[PDB]
């Protein structure tokens, strides 16, 4: 039926699907207009993480191909979630990127922590230790692996692809519910 998804509608099947992945993986970048809207303005991503089953092993990873900074701010990205911190610089760097437009250097994109409220300190020791460096990695490898060149997207399983132009919605409540909804019967199958 219509409620029903199927294949090219609501989601596509990647020709080679990634084994031992994440159940979840979000693809983003802070210069990205939609992601801005799905992180801060819209709550798609939130409902997403909100409503997937108890336990689901979700990733969200930065992609380096987008603007002057993007492998930076991939870095950047990793040494948020080394430090904790996803949620009190997200905002501070999705603005500075991309209304702003006052972050042109790697020492804006520390500043943007500094001012956010992160210990300097925990940042310059993060920015370049294994850890941040393995999360780099682990983002870049991901985009290749998961053939990803535009965002956002989301992959399920390895193996089914979101289609944000093929959910059924009339409205942003509907559509960050209804693209979750989704989610979780690929993550069923």
């Amino acid at each position: 039926s219509n409620a029903d998804i199927s294949e090219g509608k609501q989601y596509t099947n990647l020709s080679k699907p990634v084994a031992g992945a994440p159940q979840v993986v979000e693809f983003f970048s802070f210069y990205c207009p939609h992601c801005y809207q799905f992180s801060e303005v819209y709550k798609v991503n939130s409902t997403v993480e909100k409503n997937v089953p108890e336990n689901t092993k979700m990733a969200r990873y930065h992609v380096d191909f987008l603007g002057p900074l993007g492998k930076e701010m991939t870095r950047a990205w990793a040494v948020a979630i080394a430090l904790g911190v996803e949620d009190q610089v997200s905002p501070a760097l999705f603005k500075g990127i991309q209304e702003t437009q006052s972050i042109r250097s790697v020492d804006d994109i520390r500043t943007t922590f500094i001012n956010a409220g992160v210990k300097a300190e925990d940042y310059d020791a993060a920015i370049n230790s294994f850890v941040v460096n393995s999360l780099v990695s682990q983002q870049q490898n991901a985009v290749t692996d998961f053939q990803i060149n535009g965002v956002p997207a989301m992959v399920i399983d390895g193996k089914y692809k979101m289609k944000n132009d093929g959910i059924s919605a009339k409205s942003p409540e509907e559509y960050a519910k209804a693209y979750s909804d989704v989610v979780n019967q690929l993550l069923m199958k």
